[PDB]
C-alpha cells in the first residue's frame, strides 16, 4: 500500500460512464456499443459549439493522442479538481455523451469519502488567493529537482505525474497532477506560497485525540490508534 492517492472519483466516473454508454447501446446508439475498455469520463470541450468544461462519457478510440490545446481532456484528483489528462478531443468526430450532471453529483459525493481535510484546506487557501489553483508541493519554471509549496493553475499540471499532497493526518502522501519541472510556458503558471500553505494545513483540526496516533488512509477517516503507553 502507497501513500498515493487511488483515484477513487475517477474510477467511480469511468464505472458511471461505461454503464451510460451500455444504456445509450441499448437505446440504439450504435456507436456506444463498445467494451468497458472503451469508455472513460473526462471533464472537456466536444465537438464544435459545445465549447465550455463538461463531464462527458468519450469513447477513447475518438480521442486525439495529443491536444492543441484548448482542447485537452481533464481527470478528476480525489478532492474535486480537473487536472489535463493524456489526449484531445477531436471537434468534429468526437464520439462521446455529456453526462454534466450524474457526474458532477459523483464527483461531489466522493469529496466527502476521499479528499483529506488537509489538502482541502491547502486548497481552499490557494483558490481564495489566487482563484482557480490547487495546492501541491512540486516543481517550478526550468527546475526539475526544487519542490515546494505552490498554488497551481491545474492547466499547468499533469495528472500522470504524482506529486506531494497532504494526507488526511497531515503528513507526507502523494497525488495525481504534477509538474516536471520543464521549461514552458505553462511551466510558469503557479505561485510559491510555502508560510501560507503550511499555515493552512497546520490550522487543521485532527481527526484523532491528542491521546491517539494518527495513520492516513487513501479515504477519510485516517486510522486512529491509541498512544501506546509508559509500558
Ligand atoms: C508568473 C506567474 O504566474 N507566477 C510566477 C510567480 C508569481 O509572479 C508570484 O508568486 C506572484 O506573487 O512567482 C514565481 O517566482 C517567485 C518564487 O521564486 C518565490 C519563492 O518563494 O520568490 C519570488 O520572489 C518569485 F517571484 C513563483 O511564485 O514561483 C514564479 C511564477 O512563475
Ligand atoms: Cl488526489
Amino acid at each position: 500500500h502507497s501513500p498515493a492517492s487511488g483515484r477513487y472519483i475517477q474510477q467511480m466516473l469511468d464505472q458511471r460512464c461505461q454503464e451510460i454508454a451500455a444504456e445509450l447501446c441499448q437505446s440504439g446508439l450504435r456507436k456506444m456499443c463498445v467494451p468497458s475498455s472503451r469508455i472513460v469520463a473526462r471533464n472537456a470541450v466536444g465537438i464544435t459549439h459545445q465549447n465550455t468544461l463538461q463531464w462527458r462519457c468519450f469513447d477513447t478510440a475518438s480521442l486525439l493522442e495529443s491536444n492543441q490545446e484548448n482542447n485537452g481532456v481533464n481527470c478528476v484528483d480525489d478532492c474535486g479538481h480537473t487536472i489535463p489528462c493524456p489526449g484531445g478531443v477531436h471537434r468534429q468526430n468526437s464520439n462521446h455523451a455529456t453526462r454534466h450532471e450524474i457526474l458532477s453529483k459523483l464527483v461531489e459525493e466522493g469529496v466527502q469519502r476521499f479528499c483529506s481535510p488537509y489538502q482541502a484546506s491547502a486548497n481552499k487557501y490557494c483558490n481564495d488567493k489566487f482563484p482557480g489553483t490547487i495546492a501541491r508541493r512540486s516543481k517550478g519554471f526550468g527546475n526539475n529537482v526544487e519542490v515546494a509549496w505552490r498554488c497551481y493553475e491545474k492547466a499547468s499540471l499533469l495528472y500522470s505525474v504524482y506529486a506531494e499532497c497532504a494526507s488526511n493526518c497531515g503528513t507526507t502522501w502523494y497525488c495525481p497532477g504534477g509538474r516536471r519541472g520543464t521549461s514552458t510556458e505553462l511551466d510558469k503558471r503557479h505561485y510559491t506560497e510555502e508560510e501560507g500553505i503550511r499555515q493552512a494545513i497546520g490550522s487543521v483540526d485532527s481527526p484523532c485525540s491528542e491521546v491517539e496516533v494518527c495513520l492516513p488512509k487513501d479515504e477519510n477517516p485516517p486510522l486512529c490508534l491509541d498512544e501506546s503507553g509508559q509500558i
